[PDB]
C-alpha cells in the first residue's frame, strides 16, 4: 500500500493551547464529551439546512445521525455523525492553522481563574478539549465536495493529513479518541451511557451507543 501524507504545525498560540490542555491536571474533563457531541450536531444542522434549499446534498447518506463507540480493546472512544463532513482545505483551515483571538483569551482566563476548563467551547476551542481525555485524536471525513480525508495529532506542535483509505463514511465525520490510561474510565459502558444521556438533552438527532466487546 502506498499513502502520500501530508505534515503542517500548529498556530502558535493552538500550539501553546494544547499544551496547557494536556500538562495540567483538571479535575472534572466530562466537557470533552459535551464538545464532540455539539460539533456532531453543528454538522448535522448544516447539512440538514442545505438539504433544505439543495435536496441532492443528501444523495450521499440519507440518514441523519450520531453514533458513539467506546471500545476498551481499542481504548478508544470513536463519535460518528453524519454531517457535512470536511473536505481536506477545511481539515487544514480548521483544526490547527489559524487561530482566533478566543485562543489568547482563554488561556488568560484559565491562568487567572476567570474561565474552567468547561467553558472551553465560548472562546471557539471547543475541538482541542479532546486532549483533556486523549494522547491522539484521529478525524477521518467525507464531504460532499472532496475525497475522504483522514487529520491525525499527538500534539507537539504538528499535525498530518492523508487521503483515507479506511472504512468509506459516504459523508460525515468520525473521530477516534484514543484514550489516556488514566481517562479509561470514560470508556465504562454504564458510565458512558450515562454521559450520554446527560449531554444529549437539547440533541434533536438519533444517538447509537455502540458498546464494543
Ligand atoms: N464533526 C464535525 N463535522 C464537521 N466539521 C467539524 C466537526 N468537528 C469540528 N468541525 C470543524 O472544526 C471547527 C472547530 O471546531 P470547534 O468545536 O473547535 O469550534 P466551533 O466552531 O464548533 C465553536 P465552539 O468552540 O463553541 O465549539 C468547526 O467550526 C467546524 O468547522
Ligand atoms: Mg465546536
Amino acid at each position: 500500500a502506498e499513502s502520500q501524507v501530508e505534515r503542517f504545525t500548529f498556530q502558535a498560540e493552538i500550539n501553546q493551547l494544547m499544551s496547557l490542555i494536556i500538562n495540567t491536571f483538571y479535575s472534572n474533563k466530562e466537557v470533552f464529551l459535551r464538545e464532540l457531541i455539539s460539533n456532531a450536531s453543528d454538522a448535522l444542522d448544516k447539512i440538514r439546512y442545505q438539504s433544505l434549499t439543495d435536496a441532492s446534498v443528501l444523495e450521499s447518506k440519507t440518514e441523519l445521525e450520531i453514533k458513539i463507540i467506546p471500545d476498551k480493546t481499542a481504548k478508544t472512544l470513536t463519535l460518528i455523525d453524519s454531517g457535512i463532513g470536511m473536505t481536506k482545505t477545511d481539515m487544514v483551515k480548521n483544526l490547527g492553522t489559524i487561530a482566533r483571538s478566543g485562543t489568547k483569551n482563554f488561556m488568560e482566563q484559565l491562568q487567572s481563574g476567570a474561565a474552567d476548563i468547561s467553558m472551553i467551547g465560548q472562546f471557539g476551542v471547543g475541538f482541542y478539549s479532546a486532549y483533556l481525555v486523549a494522547d491522539t485524536v484521529i478525524v477521518h471525513s467525507k464531504n460532499n465536495d472532496d475525497e475522504q480525508y483522514v487529520w491525525e495529532s499527538s500534539a507537539g506542535g504538528e499535525f498530518t493529513i492523508a487521503l483515507d483509505h479506511t472504512e468509506p463514511l459516504g459523508r460525515g465525520t468520525k473521530i477516534v479518541l484514543h484514550m489516556k490510561e488514566d481517562q479509561l474510565d470514560y470508556l465504562d459502558e454504564t458510565k458512558i451511557k450515562n454521559l450520554v444521556k446527560k449531554h444529549s438533552e437539547f440533541i434533536q438527532y438519533p444517538i447509537s451507543l455502540l458498546t464494543i466487546k
